[PDB]
């Protein structure tokens, strides 16, 4: 269905590392103006990288998303630190906020909620907060506390008058992410929702980040998706995930967006977009 497609398929949005500036300046043709491009919060970058990067988003059009990753902070002027830069170079109005990989906080800051609710946000202008969603689950936090911290999150950037947004951890079924999207909005939860999806990538780099991401490959969707070792094609794309939610996806789920992460490259994600939407017709 072009209509329901159109609408899952409507200002979708692309993640970044600092370290791929170039792609990005190759893909760019490709890119509808005023796409959200997020930057990652990892190690390996420094705030200068980082920063430059959101400035480069900018100004090829586009509006920049920085990730913070609270456990990876010292302390308030550790994080104000990257934040004034930042604010010098961008119109800084959106973040994406994380509690951070590490099983252990560097600082002041042990998730996302303690960073959020501090008010720092508000002090910088911050209008759209995004935070995270997992269909799967965690495999270091419990569905509770997953469940517990997006009520939180929320409540502290609805007191703050700030806007949230989630984007989901990027899965290979389709079944997860319509059931929990029923269950966040069965809990209060309405706000927009951005289905993360992998894209098109080799068979092993699709392992590997599921792997380090802790993403599930039952042998169910290893065959679905197309993620075997065996595959004579050796890559995959979120086609299969796609298809199967747009019959489903209704006014029941709220605004429903996709966020592509480009482990396989931005320019090969990009022009896989425009051709898979060639083909679709939308
Ligand atoms: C779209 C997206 C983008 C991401 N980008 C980044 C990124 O740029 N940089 C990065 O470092 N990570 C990134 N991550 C990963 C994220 O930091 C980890 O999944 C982290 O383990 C959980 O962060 P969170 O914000 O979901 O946790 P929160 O919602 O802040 O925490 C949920 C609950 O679990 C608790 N908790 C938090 N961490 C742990 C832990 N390790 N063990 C036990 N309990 C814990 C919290 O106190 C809270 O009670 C990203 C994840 C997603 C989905
Ligand atoms: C930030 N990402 C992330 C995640 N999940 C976890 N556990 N950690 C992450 O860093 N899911 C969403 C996103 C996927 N993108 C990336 C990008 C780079 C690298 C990396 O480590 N090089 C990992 C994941």
């Amino acid at each position: 269905d072009k209509a329901a497609l159109s609408r899952l398929f409507t200002d979708y949005s692309l993640e970044i590392t600092p370290k791929d500036v170039e792609a990005l300046e190759n893909a760019a043709h490709m890119i509808p103006p005023g796409t959200l491009i997020s930057v990652t919060f990892l190690p390996g970058a420094e705030y200068e990288d980082r920063a430059r990067a959101a400035k480069r988003i900018q100004e090829l059009g586009f509006r920049p998303v920085p990730h913070l990753s609270a456990r990876r902070l010292i302390d308030e002027a550790d994080l104000r630190t990257y934040l004034d830069m930042l604010k010098g170079v961008i119109d800084l109005k959106h973040v994406f906020v994380i509690a951070g990989d590490p099983n252990e906080p560097l600082g002041i800051y042990e998730d996302a909620l303690a960073l959020i609710d501090s008010g720092i946000l508000k002090e910088y202008g911050i209008e759209h907060c995004g935070i995270s969603g997992y269909p799967e689950g965690h495999p270091d936090i419990t569905d509770e506390k997953l469940a517990k911290a997006m009520h939180d999150k929320v409540a502290s950037l609805k007191r703050q008058g700030i806007d949230y947004s989630i984007m989901t951890q990027f899965g290979f079924d389709a079944e997860p992410v319509l059931e929990w999207l029923k269950q966040i909005r069965s809990e209060g939860i309405d706000g927009p929702v951005r289905i993360g999806l992998a894209g098109p990538a080799s068979i092993k780099t699709l392992l590997r980040f599921a792997a380090r991401c802790g993403v599930g490959t039952s042998a169910k969707v290893v065959k679905k998706y197309g993620l075997s070792i065996t595959s004579l094609i050796g890559s995959a794309g979120p086609d299969p995930v796609i298809e199967d939610l747009t019959p489903v996806l209704g006014p029941e789920h709220g605004q429903v967006h996709l966020h592509f992460y480009p482990f396989g490259g931005l320019v090969k994600t990009n022009e896989w977009i425009v051709n898979f939407k060639g083909k679709q017709g939308i």
